[PDB]
């Protein structure tokens, strides 16, 4: 069954289209960054934090000029600023900090949070060892959907003989669909 | 460059731990789901998502009573109710509608939306054909970290002659580290 021990600690925040994460020594070793930055790697944007020019592979350090080390603390200020519509981002990016304005025209809201996903006791680490297990997954069989939606393969269709083929050559019709004749 | 067309659709929404995402005809093929189920495939559960009883697989069919079924809509509702406390769902899970209490004890807070990642002109596509990528992607260069971080591989250090080894046997040492010695 399903086992979470005391202290599961958060792996990402998700902001106005910024996906933020918590910058470990092995992501500024990985990532050719000054070992003592700290901060939030940026490793996604979209919608309003590309809109504001926040790139992947940026370090978040600030918030309204609030220093945001870990995901908690990066929680907290968009907790403090959620109503509003603008906020300030102080970015690291290749050596300059620079400022960024970020807005969204209702409000820009919670940063919303999660784990890293619930693993089977057999799963294979497919990162480099950070400690124990538990210290950051559930173990269990049902945290997210298995088998992977990602890999079912969908049957193609019966299709009517003679029918237009939509994609590209693949072979002979009936190889691949059943045909209605 | 980055090329972004009039109209890039969300692809996911994150809520208290939840993952949501729309659910396609292609994923209720894939789920073996009824085909006019409405509403949002929650694609993953932590934190007070998890504590609910929400479930990998559920379908979230209504926020407090009000129908959700795009993302948009989730959105919306979660913006009316973002500085509660507590929020009723209403999920479909295997023939069942459950309603399930979500609630996080500072503010539930507004969903965070995200588009598909963006993607190279010669990407593959990953999955089966769903129309024009630039309906669900923008083009170009620099929307995530590449290298991606998770295929860098570090070098093990260099070791002082006769340091405990932490790790299992792998062999030699001097075959993967620098011997300080
Ligand atoms: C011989 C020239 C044909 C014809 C006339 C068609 N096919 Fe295929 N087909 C395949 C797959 C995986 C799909 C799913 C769509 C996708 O993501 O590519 C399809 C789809 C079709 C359709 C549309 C189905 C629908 O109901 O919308 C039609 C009309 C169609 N095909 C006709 C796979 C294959 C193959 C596997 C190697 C082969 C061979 C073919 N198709 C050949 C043809
Ligand atoms: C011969 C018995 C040894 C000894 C004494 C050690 N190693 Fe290795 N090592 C390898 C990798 C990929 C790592 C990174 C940690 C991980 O995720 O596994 C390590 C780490 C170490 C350390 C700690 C490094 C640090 O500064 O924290 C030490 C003390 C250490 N090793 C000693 C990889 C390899 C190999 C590749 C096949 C081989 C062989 C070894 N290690 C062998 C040994
Ligand atoms: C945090 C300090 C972690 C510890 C300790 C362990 N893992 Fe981990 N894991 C972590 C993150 C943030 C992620 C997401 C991807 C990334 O590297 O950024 C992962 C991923 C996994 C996966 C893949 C899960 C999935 O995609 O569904 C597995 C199977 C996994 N981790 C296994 C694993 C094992 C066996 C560990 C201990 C021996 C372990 N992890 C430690 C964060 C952390
Ligand atoms: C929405 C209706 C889509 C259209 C049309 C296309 N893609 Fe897509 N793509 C979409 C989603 C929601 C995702 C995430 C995973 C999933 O299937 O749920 C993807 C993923 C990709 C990827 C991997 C991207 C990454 O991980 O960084 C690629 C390379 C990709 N898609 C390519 C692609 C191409 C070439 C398309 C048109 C011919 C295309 N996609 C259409 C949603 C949509």
């Amino acid at each position: 069954g399903g086992f979470v021990a005391p202290n599961v600690q958060f792996s990402e925040a998700h902001w106005q289209g910024m996906e933020a994460l918590p910058l470990s020594i092995e992501l500024k070793r990985k990532l050719k960054l000054p070992l003592d930055l700290e901060g939030l790697l940026i490793d996604e944007t979209s919608l309003n934090a590309a809109v504001s020019g926040l790139l992947a592979g940026d370090v978040l350090v600030a918030i309204n000029g609030r220093k945001v080390k870990t995901l908690k603390k990066m929680q907290k200020e968009t907790r403090r600023v959620q109503m509003d519509r603008r906020a300030s981002l102080t970015v690291y990016r290749k050596g300059r900090l620079l400022t960024l304005t970020l807005s969204e025209e209702k409000n820009l809201g919670l940063a919303q949070v999660e784990t890293a996903p619930m693993i089977l006791p057999g799963d294979i680490m497919p990162h480099p060892y950070r400690g124990p297990c538990t210290q950051c997954h559930a173990i269990g069989t049902t945290g997210h959907i298995t088998p992977d939606p990602d890999g079912i393969v969908l049957p193609p269709g019966p299709i009517r003989a003679g029918a237009k083929m939509p994609h590209r050559d693949r072979g002979p019709c009936a190889a691949c669909h059943a045909i209605i004749q």
